[PDB]
């Protein structure tokens, strides 16, 4: 079926619980063993989210190469996201070593350090020009070079140095800083205009390594917000834009990274978001 007719019949009949059950019944199961390793147990935030071991990310390290990341391939739209875990304690040098070795342009965040009254990521990034971070583990150095707050979201440039080498290169970070503490939001209009503002950076492009995707888990927003991505894309490259099926898309990324959106409210949301934005394309 076309998308926005399918969307009231799911809305007219209140049968988005269903449908998202059979998304999770028909997706993919992949091995993740060694996000399962001992060694690995603090480099997790939670222990029924890890990456299946085809898809995760490597660094390059002899030590240990473990990360909670996956690479997500899109082969039709042409777009590849990395998407991880919010960083801990112990691996935010591993975070800003796989950015370096992945050679990504942007960082998307969509969450707030603390929500719910608990911390959901590190405070991972430098907040004062004057205050850089180094992070000795994995010999790098980061600095606040500018910020540009907004109402729905903060745009910053970051400079990273590569300690060893003395290269430097610049680094976008985008952060969606009002998705609500419970639910989703009831427009989605703000997501657009900041899936936008990612876009017209460059962030996404070829010409750069996989953008690195964000929120506590990496699965829920994350995934909200690279199915969107691709399917405005496959709308505008396909001949029949109603062809493109939400669902069948969801199934695919599935392939890659486990669990990719998180509720029947974020299902929802991400058909709203879609509907909305293939409008304002043209
Ligand atoms: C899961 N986790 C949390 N929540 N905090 C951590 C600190 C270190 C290592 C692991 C941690």
């Amino acid at each position: 079926m076309e998308m926005e007719k399918e969307f009231e019949q799911i809305d007219k009949s209140g049968s988005w619980a269903a449908i998202y059950q059979d998304i999770r019944h028909e997706a993919s199961d992949f091995p993740s063993r060694v996000a399962k390793l001992p060694k690995n147990k603090n480099r997790n935030r939670y222990r029924d989210v890890s990456p299946f071991d085809h898809s995760r990310i490597k660094l390059h390290q002899e030590d240990n190469d473990y990360i909670n990341a996956s690479l997500i391939k899109m082969e039709e739209a042409q777009r590849s996201y990395i998407l991880t875990q919010g960083p801990l304690p112990n691996t935010v040098g591993h975070f800003w070593e796989m950015v370096w070795e992945q050679k990504s342009r942007g960082v998307v965040m969509l969450n707030r350090v603390m929500e719910k009254g608990s911390l959901k990521c590190a405070q991972y990034w430098p907040q004062k020009e004057e205050k850089e971070m180094i992070f000795e583990d994995t010999n790098l150095k980061l600095t606040l070079i500018s910020e540009d707050i907004k109402s729905y979201y903060t745009v910053r440039q970051l400079e990273l140095e590569n300690l060893t080498t003395q290269e430097t290169r610049e680094i976008l970070h985008f952060h969606y800083t009002t998705w609500p503490d419970f639910g989703v939001p009831e427009s989605p209009a703000s997501f657009l205009n900041f899936l936008f503002k990612v876009r017209e950076s460059g962030s996404l492009s070829p010409e750069h390594g996989p953008v690195v995707v964000h929120c506590s888990a990496g699965i829920g927003r994350s995934g909200t917000f690279c199915l969107a991505d691709t399917c405005l894309l496959l709308m505008d490259k396909r001949k029949d834009p109603s062809s493109v099926d939400i669902k069948k898309v969801l199934l695919e990324m599935r392939k890659f990274r486990m669990g990719l959106i998180q509720t029947a409210d974020q299902l929802r949301f991400s058909y709203l978001a879609v509907i909305e934005g293939a409008k304002f394309i043209m």
